[PDB]
This record gives C-alpha cells, sequence and structure tokens, in this order.
C-alpha cells in the first residue's frame, strides 16, 4: 500500500468528504460530504471538478452504475434518506427512497434498487420508482443495529436483517441465527457463500464454513475480481468505522494484511482494475466539532 495521490475538498478548512466511489470515468472519485453534496474529484490531481447539492444531511453511501448513468446516495437525517440520480447529460433526481437509510443497486442486471429502513428491505423497480417487493417478517428477525439489505450475484435471492429470502416468491427460506447486535452480512461474489459478521455460512447447506474472529463489527467489501475481502471495523462529527482495516484472501478467508493507517476511515473503495485503493482518513480527533477528511490512493 503505497500512498501515490492525496487530496481535501477545495477551500473547506474542515474538509468534509465522508464517502467515495470511482465512477465509470477512471481518474474521477466520486465523493460525499457532510453537508450534503456530490463532489467529482480529479483522484490524481485533486481538482474538484464538479459539485450538486443532493441532500440536507452528510452523505453516508454512494452506489454508482457500472454503466455510468445512475448514482444512488444515502444520507444521515434528511428526507428523502436516499435517492437514485441521472448522470447522463444533466445530473438530476430520478426516485427517492424517502426512509430507507441505505441503498444497493441489483448486482447481475442493474435493474432493481434494494433499500434497508431499519429490519425492513424494499426492491424498487429502477424505471418505474415503484416499490415491488416488502421483506419484513417479525418472527424472523435478528433487529441487527447496521442491518443493510442486499442482493446476491445472481439477483434471485436477498440478505435482509440475516434472514435469506427468495425474490420471486418472497418467501423467507432461511433465517441464520444472531450471533452479534450489530452486522447484518454480505454475500460473497462466488454466489456460494454468506459472511454474517463472524460466521461464514454455507448457501446450500447453511452449515458453519469458517469462524474468523478478527472479521468482528467488520463492513466487508470485495475488490471487483473478488479475491480479496476489506474489513473496516466500526467503533464502538463520529466517524463510523477505526484507524485500520483488514484484508483476507476471499478463498480461504485467511488474512493478508492488517494496515493501521493511524486517521479513523470514513471510507474506502477500489477501481474496478482493483490497482488503487481510495481511503477517507479523518485528521484530528473524535471528539472535534467538524472533521477534516482527506482521500489518499494507495497503489495496491
Ligand atoms: C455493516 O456496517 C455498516 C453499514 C452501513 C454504514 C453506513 C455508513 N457508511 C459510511 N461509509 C462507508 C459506506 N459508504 C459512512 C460515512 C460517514 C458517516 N457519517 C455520518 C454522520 N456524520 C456525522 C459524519 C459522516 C456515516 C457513514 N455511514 C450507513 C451506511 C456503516 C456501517
Amino acid at each position: 500500500f503505497r500512498p501515490i495521490s492525496v487530496f481535501r475538498e477545495a477551500n473547506e478548512d474542515e474538509s468534509g468528504f465522508t464517502c467515495c466511489a470511482f465512477s465509470a470515468r477512471e481518474r474521477f472519485l466520486m465523493l460525499g460530504t457532510c453537508t450534503g453534496q456530490l463532489k467529482l474529484y480529479n483522484v490524481f490531481s485533486g481538482q474538484e471538478e464538479a459539485s450538486y447539492n443532493c441532500h440536507n444531511s452528510a452523505i453516508t453511501h454512494l452506489e454508482p452504475s457500472r454503466d455510468g448513468s445512475l448514482l444512488l446516495t444515502s444520507a444521515t437525517w434528511s428526507q428523502p434518506l436516499s435517492a437514485l440520480w441521472g448522470m447522463k447529460s444533466v445530473f438530476d433526481m430520478k426516485h427517492s427512497f424517502t426512509e430507507d437509510h441505505y441503498v444497493e443497486f441489483s448486482k447481475h442486471s442493474q435493474d432493481r434498487v434494494i433499500g434497508t429502513k431499519g429490519d425492513i428491505a424494499h426492491i424498487y423497480d429502477i424505471q418505474t420508482g415503484n416499490k415491488l417487493l416488502t421483506l419484513f417478517n417479525p418472527d424472523l428477525a435478528n433487529n441487527y443495529k447496521r442491518n443493510c439489505a442486499t442482493f446476491n450475484p445472481t439477483d434471485d435471492l436477498v440478505l435482509n436483517d440475516g434472514v435469506l429470502w427468495d425474490v420471486r416468491s418472497a418467501l423467507a427460506i432461511h433465517k441464520f441465527d444472531k450471533f452479534n447486535m450489530n452486522i447484518s452480512g454480505v454475500f460473497h461474489p462466488n454466489g456460494l457463500e454468506v459472511i454474517i459478521n463472524t460466521e461464514i455460512w454455507d448457501l446450500r447447506t447453511f452449515h458453519l464454513l469458517h469462524t474468523v474472529p478478527a472479521l468482528d463489527q467488520c463492513r466487508v467489501v470485495f475488490n471487483h475480481t473478488g479475491t480479496v475481502m476489506y474489513g473496516a471495523m466500526l467503533q464502538a462529527m463520529k466517524s463510523p468505522f477505526g484507524s485500520s482495516f483488514r484484508t483476507f484472501n476471499a478463498t480461504d478467508y485467511k488474512p493478508i494484511a492488517t494496515i493501521d493507517v493511524k486517521r479513523n476511515i470514513f471510507d474506502l473503495c477500489t477501481d474496478t482494475k482493483d490497482c488503487y485503493l481510495a481511503v477517507i482518513e479523518n485528521q484530528g480527533s473524535m471528539d472535534a466539532l467538524n472533521m477534516d477528511t482527506v482521500c489518499r490512493l494507495y497503489e495496491v
């Protein structure tokens, strides 16, 4: 991890970057701010190329569509809490997800959005903005405090609050038992396994395949080739994470590295070719009126 770029929010003495993702245009990073703006930076020169007022509160999350035409954003306490934005020609809101704190695109075909409202998953059509499904069963709920509903790689299944749902039938096919208070889980990009906090579960037998105590309270992200898994631990303008992330082999879940950048992390992502890792790193203290974040790009 060799840092090869670094920059802060132009003209802000308290740099307010909160989240980042690469755009479909390689040299250009998308970042959210603690005041609700979407910025586009040149990830090498640190030049601010563009700025949009998307929300009334800090952006917590953004996901561009692979084709470059759409962007999801989520916010902290503003209404709508999440939104879908067209980026062809003019930047503009297509749909708003009024009380979803988190949103994700479907994976195989990006024709759908899945949103989380506490313990409830909402699935929407991109083209209409209509809610196609509500996935919630109060008897099966685990009430995970950081629940983030997600689709599997083939879009036929949803993981919501540690419950596995068949999308076509809107049936709960399995509830994974609750073994932590916070982390709800992700699908492995291989589609054979789900990672719920420290437990790796088989998707056919629901067998426990690995116990990985190092993953406790970690938000997990794969690289685009699905060979490396990045974990950043939640800590118990307050960052969601601490000052370190860990990498694992996505195949056997062996630890590769533990990097302490010694600055609280707000977010991290990779380019689609997995050459770089962008990290939003806070300068100065937990106990500060504000944050002062920078974006650092590391060559992997
Ligand atoms: C599975 O565990 C999870 C799941 C989801 C999250 C969320 C998140 N993710 C972030 N970035 C990583 C994903 N984009 C955030 C970044 C900054 C930030 N705060 C908000 C308030 N404000 C005072 C300063 C900025 C809040 C964030 N919340 C809500 C999506 C965190 C941990």
